[PDB]
């Protein structure tokens, strides 16, 4: 599913990233524009043979198991083709995981480098809310 920006705002808020672990919910709209383009069904794949699934680009070395990045871990418990579902719940649950491992949001590289430090807030808003 590819969603548009106020219904990703207004679906994010319904599943409980709104100010999770203290990030307003506008970093996490901007950090799902930049790393899927809002596309559920995005995937990229590293040169290290790991792959990145899902509107937050979630990796399958520590987050979610593939069957093909051998060695890694599975710390959300799921298949990461779950993390492509156009229901957001289980990217969001496994986003919660990450926030809280101790680098917060720095673990999404594409909001390190354009979300971080901006006015976040503009991108929720002219949504309803
Ligand atoms: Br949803
Ligand atoms: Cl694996
Ligand atoms: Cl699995
Ligand atoms: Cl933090
Ligand atoms: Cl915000
Ligand atoms: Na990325
Ligand atoms: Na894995
Ligand atoms: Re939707
Ligand atoms: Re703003």
């Amino acid at each position: 599913k590819v969603f548009g920006r106020c219904e990703l705002a207004a679906a994010m808020k319904r599943h409980g990233l709104d100010n999770y672990r203290g990030y307003s919910l506008g970093n996490w709209v901007c950090a799902a524009k930049f790393e899927s383009n809002f596309n559920t069904q995005a995937t990229n794949r590293n040169t290290d043979g790991s792959t990145d699934y899902g509107i937050l680009q979630i990796n399958s070395r520590w987050w979610c198991n593939d069957g093909r990045t051998p060695g890694s871990r599975n710390l959300c418990n799921i298949p990461c083709s779950a993390l492509l579902s156009s229901d957001i719940t289980a990217s969001v649950n496994c986003a919660k995981k990450i926030v809280s491992d101790g680098n917060g949001m720095n673990a999404w590289v594409a909001w390190r480098n354009r979300c971080k430090g901006t006015d976040v807030q503009a991108w929720i808003r002219g949504c309803r809310l």
